[PDB]
């Protein structure tokens, strides 16, 4: 049964624009162009962002292009400037198709490329809130922000496994746990759509899933090199989040750029046509990554000419080509069709989609609007929102002596390269691509330096850093200047504690590639140095990945992991290192400890007959909780049933607090060898100090079942175990069921 369901109106609307469009029409719609090709560069030097009248009168006026995308200029522009542009582009649009163009663009923490904008943590940080209803939130302010103006769609959210900490893109994500992508990606999809995806209102865009699928575990480490995926973990784990979001309406998805098993994944029918499209009867659109269709030409050598990969690809089951440069793309795929390579019937299918979704998006009657009406932009209403992100996503992880809080009176050292600077806070996806340019339109929001400022009082806050990154050049994101680790070695004896800021500044994709996991040499000599004066220590890491560590956590009295919790993440710190708020955050991946020991949380038993930094679910706060009572409406069990768990939570400190209350399982026997742990749901509660509360998780029978060797989802006869916190319960599945659909449920 359709996953989304059929609009009739809509239906009849697409049936008539077939029967009456050029072939050079239909073409165009699957054609998508990014915005510099219609750009007017010196112009746009001189007198701010210009289109040529020119250019768009070639693409969208004789090829009939329909689509555009990416950030002009390469750096987010104000509202105002996006909506002249797109209300331009609309009325060429109109006049020369009668198609209104769908402009899609990378918002990917908040408005990305909208200036002045709220910006939330990244991804890893929104997992390590455990909290839905936050994810939930801070997309439907992406959305209400990025509708200010004028764009519809979103690349977003993204729904990768996390699973390899040498991956530049392991930040975008929610971390390495299946079951964590799947919920925080329909959070995000039910934010940034609202709740009929057949008709998205003002305030809402379409979302898009990426990147199908298995993106996040390159053998080697590096983006867009090949992966090597388990059949089971291929439906299992990186398909999981995909099925949840596509099950909730999430209308469009993004193609993995890279290759398993030899196929490049915008070649794979398999999974596109079959596992996607058809198994889930999903109308949505699939749009290719960037430049994918020629890569299978010029990188992989699957195709002798692009125009064989024009054909393999919309074959695959294509609809959008993010080309994304070159208008030829119309040219090879109307010979393709004229030749009998690509059918009529897929063409026709592939401009539903595209109309679809623009007939979902209420372009036709609403191709651009008055902007004027979406006075929450950048309020404070949204940024407290975002504030409360990046204090919930901030892990403890580290606190002897309870050095932390810092009572306010203490004159603190800060030191390190993350320690004043808004790039660093943001990472990627962040006013541009590489993050580069954050410092120059982030003013307006604090650092670490300027919120413990604000906090604690300049007069008290020592900033020596030690050692600092180098300015910007062909990407070079880990080059650091000479190290002055003589300077704040001085300072220290003026301190009581010293706050070492340490990790990694912003990157994007293949740029962020490295070649050696270990925490910069300079850095860690910076800690080493410190250390020495017998001064406490706090390191905090913020960092897309986590870098290798072991011989410096030693040598600090607390830890705090950032990550790249943006524009609010510096206030946040400040608060939480004051106490004026309390960490509820907890590790949404494994933090390896040493350099060939990488593991992930879920880890097969031969792989400990373990030796990490942090677990998966570890996270401090400044109050203590106490599980009790964990109990079940039935211990004995089928697929069928629907199990309730209870739990009583209590604070038992002195100071209020949230946590997030997590559920694993543990399957004793199986005919595949079972993870030795693995989480099935969470919850996230608020309790005063003494306070009870009885918190319930729920789970379908079928939740215990895993993909067998032969490729099905099977649920054994047998025994397993529920942990809930600090406590232990049995329970027994009384029955086997095996499934013949390829998907349960
Ligand atoms: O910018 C458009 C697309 O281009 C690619 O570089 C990235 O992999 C995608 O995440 C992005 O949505
Ligand atoms: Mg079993």
């Amino acid at each position: 049964s359709p996953v989304i369901p059929t609009d009739p109106a809509i239906e009849t609307h697409i049936r008539e624009w077939l029967q009456k469009m050029t072939l050079e029409q239909k073409i165009g719609q699957m054609c998508e162009i990014t915005i510099d090709v219609v750009s007017d560069l010196e112009t746009s030097r001189k007198k701010g962002f210009c289109l040529s009248e020119a250019m768009l009168d070639t693409v969208i006026g004789k090829y009939k292009v329909g689509s555009l995308l990416n950030v002009p200029l390469g750096v987010a522009q104000k509202k105002e400037k996006w909506a002249e542009a797109i209300k331009q582009i609309q009325e060429k649009s109109m006049k020369e198709i009668g198609i209104p163009c769908i402009y899609g663009v990378d918002q990917i923490h908040g408005t990305t490329y909208t200036l002045d904008g709220t910006m939330f943590p990244q991804g890893i940080n929104m997992g390590a809130t455990f909290n839905r209803e936050l994810t939930r939130r801070g997309a439907k302010i992406s959305a209400y922000e990025t509708k200010a103006g004028c764009i519809p769609w979103t690349f977003a959210p993204v729904v990768d496994l996390g699973r390899d900490p040498r991956w530049a893109r392991m930040w975008e994500n929610y971390g390495e746990d299946c079951y964590v992508n799947a919920e925080m990606g329909v959070s995000a999809v039910k934010g940034f759509q609202g709740e009929d995806p057949n008709r998205i209102g003002e305030y809402n865009v379409a979302a898009c899933m990426k990147h199908y699928m298995g993106y996040g575990v390159p053998v080697s480490g590096k983006d867009r090199t090949p992966s090597s995926i388990s059949r089971s973990d291929m439906r299992e784990k990186h398909f999981a989040p995909f099925l949840a979001a596509v099950r909730q309406g999430a209308l469009s998805v993004m193609v993995n750029s890279g290759v398993d098993n030899g196929l490049p994944f915008h070649a794979n029918r398999e999974l596109l046509t079959e596992w996607l499209k058809e198994d889930l009867n999903w109308d949505g659109l699939i749009v290719t990554d960037w430049a994918d269709i020629n890569n299978l030409c010029t990188r992989d050598h699957i195709a002798a000419t692009k125009k064989e990969a024009v054909k393999i690809v919309i074959n695959a089951g294509i609809d959008m080509s993010m080309v994304p440069y070159e208008v030829s793309f119309c040219d090879y795929l109307k010979e393709l069709v004229e030749e009998g390579e690509v059918s009529m019937e897929r063409i026709d299918d592939a401009v539903a989609r595209v109309l679809r979704l623009k007939y979902r998006l209420g372009l036709f009657d609403h191709p651009y609007w008055d902007i004027k009406k979406y006075d929450k932009f950048g309020s404070k209403e949204f940024a407290a929102v975002a504030l409360q992100a990046a204090e919930e996503s901030e892990v403890l992880l580290k606190n002897d002596g309870n050095i932390l809080p810092i009572a306010k009176g203490k004159k603190i050292l800060l030191t390190g390269p993350n320690a004043n600077s808004m790039r660093c806070l943001n990472g990627g996806w962040s006013y541009s691509w590489q993050g580069h340019v954050a410092d120059e339109y982030a003013q307006a929001y604090h650092t670490i330096y300027e919120a413990l400022c604000e906090k604690y009082g300049k007069e008290n806050i020592i900033y020596e850093p030690g050692v600092t990154y180098a300015s910007y050049k062909n990407d070079n994101w880990w080059e650091e200047n000479k190290p002055e680790t003589e300077k704040p070695v001085a300072a220290a004896a003026q301190a009581d504690i010293i706050i070492t800021c340490i990790g990694e500044n912003s990157y994007c994709e293949t740029p962020g590639n490295l070649t050696d996991l270990t925490l910069s040499e300079n850095q860690r000599n910076l800690v080493k140095a410190l250390a020495a004066t017998g001064k406490p220590i706090v390191l905090v890491l913020n960092q897309g990945r986590p870098r290798i560590i072991n011989d410096i956590v030693p040598l600090a009295k607390a830890v705090v992991n950032i990550m790249l919790p943006s524009n609010y993440g510096g206030d946040a710190l400040a608060n939480l290192l004051a106490g004026d708020a309390n960490f509820s955050g907890k590790m949404p991946f494994t933090y390896p400890r040493l350099i060939n020991a990488l593991a992930t949380y879920d880890y097969k038993p031969c792989e400990n007959m373990m030796d990490i930094q942090w677990p998966f679910g570890f996270g401090l706060s400044y109050t203590n909780y106490k599980y009790s009572n964990l109990k079940v409406n039935k211990p004995t069990f089928n697929a069928d049933d629907e199990l309730i768990f209870t739990v009583d939570v209590t604070n038992t400190g002195k100071v209020a607090g949230k946590e997030s209350v997590l559920l694993f399982s543990k399957d004793l026997v199986a005919s595949s060898t079972p993870d030795n742990i693995r989480l099935r749901n969470f919850e996230k509660v608020s309790l005063e100090p003494g306070e009870t509360k009885t918190v319930t998780l729920k789970l379908k029978g079928s939740d215990l079942a895993f993909v067998g060797y032969d490729g099905k989802w099977r649920l054994e006869k047998g025994d397993f175990k529920i942990k809930c916190g600090d406590q232990w319960m049995d329970i027994v599945c009384d029955q086997t069921k095996v499934w013949n659909t390829p998907n349960k449920n």
